Parts: structure tokens; sequence; C-alpha cells
């Protein structure tokens, strides 16, 4: 099994299995996916009724141990990008045998079947991923800017 014994999580949602890129999407609403067309996207914030790159995954992470343990959550299965987390800090606590709502909001960035969990990590014990599922993104895939620098010019 693929859940942590000390956190599980549960009641996962996801709010589409067919997806769009974030470049697909700008280029059919603003015509072209330049860097500052995908800001204005961004702008735009977890809106997927609006949005057709835009996944939101929802559940909830239930203790089982007896003390408060610190977490971050992700996605499992550069592809994709983070535009929301709730809970919000880069880690949070889950109180010892007490229940976290929690709901990641993310654009999809380049085409493919993906099979997506929410991955938990427990500080100091190690991850639990939720059930899998199959989303399919199309579209052209989203350009990232250069990793090249110099001296400013
Ligand atoms: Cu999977």
């Amino acid at each position: 099994q693929l859940q942590s014994r000390f956190v599980k999580i549960e009641d996962e949602t996801f709010s589409a299995t067919r997806l769009i890129t974030k470049a697909e999407f700008a280029k059919r609403t603003f015509g072209n996916s330049d860097l500052e067309t995908l800001k204005q996207v961004d702008a735009m914030g977890c809106d997927p009724a609006r949005r057709q790159d835009v996944l939101i995954v929802t559940g909830r992470l239930v203790s089982q141990v007896k003390q408060d343990l610190n977490a971050w959550i992700s996605l499992f299965t550069n592809r994709w990008e983070f535009i929301s987390r709730d809970p919000p800090g880069n880690v949070f606590t889950i109180p010892g045998g007490g229940e976290v709502p929690y709901k990641l909001c993310l654009s999809a960035l380049e085409p493919g079947t993906y099979h997506a969990h929410t991955q938990l990590n427990i500080a100091s014990v190690g991850p639990g991923l939720g059930p899998g599922m199959s989303i399919v993104v199309e579209g052209e895939p989203t350009e990232k800017p250069s990793a090249w620098s110099h001296p400013q010019f």
C-alpha cells in the first residue's frame, strides 16, 4: 500500500480528467503563448471555470498518531506548476489524531497522460500517496524562461 500509516490521505477528488496546457490556453484566449501572456493567465489565479489548464485536487489528511506532525503536500506525476495550496505554509501542522482539509490548485504545463496522486510528506517520516487518477493534458508545450545568465548589460 502507498498510504502512510501515520497520516492517511482520504476523500481525494480531482476536478477534471482532461485539460489543456497553460500555453494552449494562452494561445486560444490571447492569441499567443509568450512569457508575458502566460503572466496574464497567471493573473486569473485558481479559476478552472475560466482556465482550461487548471486542476483542483481536494481531500482530507487524517492523523493516526498521538502527537502533532509537520508536513507538506505536493502532486506526484516541471510538467505541472502550483497555483495555490491550502493549508498555505511551506510546512503545516497536522494535529495529533485530527484532520486537515487540503486543496491543491495546479496549472498543467506540458502535454501528456499523467497518473496523478496527492503526495504527502511527513517531516522525519516519509511519503504517503493517495489513490491515483489518470489525467490527459493536450496542447502545445509551455515554454520556460532560459537558464542562461550574464552580468547586467
Ligand atoms: Cu499512479
